[PDB]
């Protein structure tokens, strides 16, 4: 009998690589339940499935969307098998701007699918590996989950917001059988200016449109292969021990060090300012 | 007129002291905006300020609510002085439990205060002092903004994102002359068992009275006093460039060193599992 497996966000990128690279494995361990928002986007992942030739049963859809509780509970009781051995809670939004041009509904709504969402999938389907005494569940975690990006900074506090979640769940499931693991990815290849104009200052709108030329170049250099990301959540499963944080790259954790070395964070802001502005 | 505060979350607490603190200061250094999510509570804030005879026009009370964009917009315009030299984000809840055993609306309305609260504050006050090249801003932060306590998921989640939101902000806004500081405090003064089982399980439950049981005696040994917190606002609010974070107590700081040296986090959890759980 397989690992039934249930992802979150397979419409694109991780989730979408994340879901074939399990349902094609060789060992044919894997029973995947492929999660989307909207069922009209599984186009380039069923393409995607053929394309790996992952077997007949391998890979199933289901409509999940993480703002609705109902949903949730709809697609949990459409597990056929009736238990999930490995939970993974991708689903996430990202959002770019100046703080005080966001829409107050875009920041709700970044916190509600990024945080809330992921409570709700956890408060579904924890109880039950609790109850069993096994389950996996892993969380797409982000390197902006770790360290504060200028523009970023809801998206960031959202991914923080998983860090402390997940951490929180972490202390408690340590005898549990249960292991609760974070996949920290940087980069990964998968408001118009007049509102952005208007909502902001001239010296923030330069500075914006500056960080998006830096950005770009950085994502350029730096976006990884998403079959390599989704390869790190396959070594957190195959680790009997695993650990709280995986990372799918080291060219963060210099950085990363250099933080958590200043435990009054001027340190870091000033070489993040330098790295990102000159 | 003066130094110009404007505090959020004044009916009781750290607020209610930072206010009349700041009122009462003999230099009479600062004019004072209180505000309260609602004014009818604003009894035991006068009677504080009258204890010290804080001057008339010292301190002011209006009415804002974290919740509704247009009650932060409101309490803005009627700061008379049309600017504001210290911000203040403070108001918060709690939220402690067995994750799966709270509701979906008490989880949203604590990252709707605690955050998006906090984000709206910023939105409505950051642009003044962007375009005037000064401002401090200080947010009521939290140990468990830097390390995963357990059953205090949501709260921490919501500490955390102010860590992200803020370290973000501040890296944007090191050339603006905007001044971003985090108070880390530690603990502070001031269902039935069967519903938790029932909506927990059997090792869940029994680690939840484990942990009401040690966190009672860490409140009894380690908690500071509002008016002590207050204190380091104040150190914060002189600083002549205030760190991004400042902390109210030595005590956590070898929890807190075990977790930035293990960036896995599997020393940090094995950790606080102990301490906790003993
Ligand atoms: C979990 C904790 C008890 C509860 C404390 C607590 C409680 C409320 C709060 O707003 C912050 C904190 C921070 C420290 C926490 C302690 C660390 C060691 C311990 O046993």
């Amino acid at each position: 009998a397989r690992t039934v497996v249930l992802i979150t966000g397979c419409s694109s990128g991780i989730g979408l690589h994340l879901a074939v690279r399990l349902a094609s494995d060789p060992s044919q361990s894997f029973k995947v339940y492929a999660t989307l928002r909207d069922l009209k986007t599984q186009g380039r992942l069923w393409e995607a499935a053929r394309a790996l030739a992952c077997p007949p049963g391998s890979l199933e859809t289901l409509q999940l969307d993480v703002r609705d509780s109902k949903s949730v509970a709809a697609a949990r009781e459409r597990v056929t098998e009736g238990r999930v051995d490995v939970l993974v809670c991708n689903a996430g939004l990202g959002l770019l701007g100046p703080l005080e041009a966001l829409g107050e509904d875009a920041v709700a709504s970044v916190l509600d699918v990024n945080v809330v969402g992921t409570v709700r999938m956890l408060q579904a389907f924890l109880p039950d590996m609790k109850r069993r005494g096994s389950g996996r569940v892993l969380v797409t975690g982000s390197v902006g989950g770790l360290m504060g990006l200028p523009f970023n900074d809801v998206y960031c506090a959202s991914k923080f917001a998983l860090e402390g979640l997940c951490e929180s769940l972490a202390v408690l499931l340590l005898p549990f059988g249960v292991h609760l693991s974070l996949i920290e990815c940087g980069p990964v290849h998968t408001g118009s200016p007049e509102e952005v104009l208007d909502r902001t200052d001239i010296h923030t709108f330069h500075r914006f449109y500056q960080y998006l030329a830096h950005s770009k170049q950085v994502f350029r250099e730096a976006a990884q292969n998403p079959e390599e990301v989704a390869e790190v959540f396959l070594t957190a499963l195959r680790a009997p021990k695993p650990t709280l944080r995986y990372f799918t790259t080291e060219r963060f954790l210099p950085l990363l060090r250099m933080r958590l070395d200043d435990p009054s964070g001027s340190n870091y802001v000033t070489a993040m300012h330098r790295e990102v502005f000159g």
